């Protein structure tokens, strides 16, 4: 690790690598050996063993994942604008943000999710050194080395590790160019670190997630009748449906949202130094090397997602201000934002040239993509019903606004449930009796398309009844 | 108590009465002996002992509140409508309220204010006869007759006691015309048997009071944004302001909502005897003696307010769709409401005729009347800044709808502190040890004003410091 030399995928290679090769696996199985209606999604390509189809190496599609990377950056917004609109986002967060206590190690530590790997450079399930208070072994050890460094405020190198996401997807994205969607996998070091510093942050924020536009936390069932009301108090309704987000990111960007979050910490010295790495030229670990990624969203430990909708809410405040030319907290009188990273719903009472607002967020370089898929402008509706978020519809009735899964996606889990890891998706699950609370919310999800869809769905088990009335189920779902 | 004889201000004598006389009493105490500022309210007349003006008797006040109730009723809204609306009324609460398993006796008991009058006929307060888990004595004896009554389905005549409101009020009712307000106290059998028969609909109700207009068991604090966000979903605001809401009420409509509640009650045929028997031409006690009232509202026991918010909802809807043409479940798709007993809120996207609106409302007998006090018709809004509801102003800024109490009703609580009942309301407690959550909750009011009329009321104590920051007692208040 002293300087690059080599290129990996159009990116320079820092390091040899230490990741374990890439899942040929797939946590999806069919419920039923029936065949597939045609078109029916599939778990994604499993690589060369894929019995399914002929296809390249894992590490041949990852290699065409990172070519985004590699691009060259869009232009900064103007920047009076930048300065105004990050001021006018730091100064609503200090409005409304409750100040927080330092979190401690031991805060930090339960935090994490004890389900996934430790990363770099144990690559093995957290749990599997996690007394149900503290790491020890290995992980006790990278650990306490990781937190005492943060204590000191000295710097260390993050390393990701490369995946790839095993998720249903149209048939398509396997039996004709395949694509598979890359996943940045933290080190324990730095989830530590981050936890640390930005947990506090993070809780304060979450606790905000109704009346601040950051909705990491919410409860689509609880919150979003409420959210979506706040959003319906206002005249316009859009969103830009980007493609490629984290790979179009500027870390220029990143670091005017990463100061927010240092500033807004109560330890923000000390959260300094954690963000400087972060947002550092990262190393990613592709198995045979690590590569150094310049730019684009480094999005694996635990509050990137939150770095990642700050991001966002600065960047579309910035073409909103540039378009409209009001100012950015003027902007936020007459408008409801709500984003999830790259997830967006934009509501407001301004008069926008739409036109105008496509070419400024593609000269910021990032692909908005019209519901048509035609070339540009972006529509904006004068009805947010139609618009989705989170993967819900978002529906108005005499009774509210609230989420709906729709109707595809709820046969799609029918279909398919989840299991260990396997290399056939099409295999049945022996065990014929899971689903418990899943079955149930699939119900829910059913009876907001009315009776004659959910009694369809009510089909059914098992492989214990019976079938609850549909307005009993409706209003459960819908009401308290 | 065989059939009646004889007139007591314009209404008909049943039987001698048993009430305790009216009080002389206030529980307001000034809070320093400075003199009022000029214009000041004042709790309300206290009698002939009322060493601050020479007026009438208590009684004869009372005389006059009776005054309405011998008035010719307004008319019935045309029969096809009013059995349109109902119809409406009673689905929509059909397809929102969780189904109630019946209420028990000891659920009945538990949920009375113990710290009121028993009314008829031991007129004790509740809690001297209450264990912690049940009445005994005479308490005991008469909530247990009235139970067996209810289990039997067997008709009681409630008696109802009839007081004046200890209340702050403008100095003009105190020094010009004497006014002070009608109170109807229920008697303990009756809210007993009140409570098991409609407490399981009024709990279910209250569970639903963000998505449904009656708003009693709302938290102004906790649901006062996400209500005022939904009726900022719509396009036009108005406020009827009636006068003399209770004593304009008729009977007939009344029993309509009561047939709602009725059928809504999990032990709907025991709640049907109560219900006729609440409806049915009341006694009421003032003292000398009990006289008969056929119309206006019997606003005694646990559930009258629901029942009020209920018929206010009836006629409301009566009014809109007589007015407008359009069917009532479709006047809810493009309306909210929020009804407090006679106290509302009507947002709709209808296009209103506000004459015809106002004269339908005076046709059923009601009184609405403009903010201005000019001879009518009700005025709209586009706006809801200004409208107001339970008391609080309705304020909107970039982070949301909020209720906010006025600076007058703020410096009032000030100037007042609630303690023992005495004559001389000028007397200073000399407790000078008070004030424990209410201060800070006036704090919290108060920041809402910004921080200029914030300091000044920061003063502030005691007769324990300090004064929070502004920011952070604002932050406190607004959210989370
Ligand atoms: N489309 C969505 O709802 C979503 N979910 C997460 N992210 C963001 O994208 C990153 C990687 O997917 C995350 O860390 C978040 O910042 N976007
Ligand atoms: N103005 C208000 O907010 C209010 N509060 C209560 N009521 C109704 O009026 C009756 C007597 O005041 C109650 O039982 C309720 O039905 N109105
Ligand atoms: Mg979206
Ligand atoms: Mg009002």
């Amino acid at each position: 690790l002293p300087r690059p030399s080599g290129t990996y995928a159009g990116l320079p290679i820092a390091d040899y690598g230490d990741a374990p090769p890439l899942s040929t696996k797939t946590m999806f199985w069919r419920t039923s050996p029936e065949k597939l209606p045609p078109g029916a999604w599939e778990p994604a390509y499993l690589g060369s063993k894929d019995e399914r189809v002929d296809g390249p190496s894992l590490q041949q599609v990852m290699r065409d994942q990172l070519k985004p990377y590699s691009e060259p950056r869009g232009l900064l917004p103007p920047q009076e604008i930048l300065d105004a609109v990050c001021d006018a986002i730091e100064n609503r967060l200090e409005n409304t943000l409750e100040p927080q206590k330092p979190w401690t190690f031991k805060k930090a530590c339960e935090s994490l999710d004890k389900n996934t790997s430790s990363g770099y450079p144990y690559h093995k399930q957290k749990s599997k050194d996690w007394t149900g208070s503290a790491f020890i072994g290995d992980l006790g050890d990278q650990a306490t080395h990781a937190n005492n460094m943060y204590e000191m405020g000295k710097s260390m190198r993050p390393i990701y590790t490369a995946a790839l996401k095993d998720e249903l997807v149209k048939p398509d994205k396997i039996y004709g160019k395949i694509k598979k969607r890359l996943l940045w996998g933290s080190d324990l070091g730095t989830m530590i670190r981050a936890a640390r510093a930005f947990g506090p942050f993070c809780d304060a924020l979450k606790e905000t997630c109704i009346f601040n536009p950051i909705r990491v936390g919410m409860s689509m069932n609880e919150d979003g009748p409420f959210i979506f009301a706040r959003h319906a108090n206002f005249r316009y309704h859009m969103d830009a449906d980007y493609t490629r987000w984290d790979s179009t990111q500027q870390r220029a960007i990143l670091k005017r949202a990463g100061d927010i979050m240092v500033r807004l910490s109560p330890e923000p010295d000390l959260a300094r130094v954690v963000m400087d790495d972060l947002l550092a030229p990262s190393l990613l670990d592709v198995g045979d090397y690590k590569i150094v990624v310049e730019e684009g969203l480094p999005s694996g430990c635990p509050c990137t997602t939150q770095l990642n909708s700050l991001a966002h809410w600065i960047l579309t405040l910035c073409a909103m201000v540039e378009v409209t030319r009001v100012d950015p907290d003027i902007v936020m009188q007459e408008s409801e934002f709500s984003f999830y990273g790259d997830d967006e719903v934009v509501s407001t009472n301004l008069e926008l040239d739409m036109v105008k607002y496509t070419m400024a967020l593609r000269r910021y370089g990032l692909l908005p993509t019209r519901a048509d898929k035609e070339e540009g402008p972006l529509e904006r509706r004068q009805t947010l019903q139609g618009i989705s978020f989170l993967r819900r519809a978002i529906v108005g009735d005499q009774f509210g606004w609230y989420g709906r899964l729709d109707r595809a996606s709820i046969d799609r889990q029918l279909l398919w449930t989840k299991g260990p890891n396997h290399q056939n998706p099409f295999e049945t699950l022996p065990g014929h009796a899971q689903r418990p609370s899943q079955l149930m919310a699939l119900l829910g999800e059913a009876a907001m398309h009315g009776e004659k869809y959910y009694r369809t769905v009510a089909s059914r088990v098992s492989k214990e009844m019976v079938v609850p009335r549909h307005r009993s189920v409706l209003r459960w779902v819908r009401f308290g």
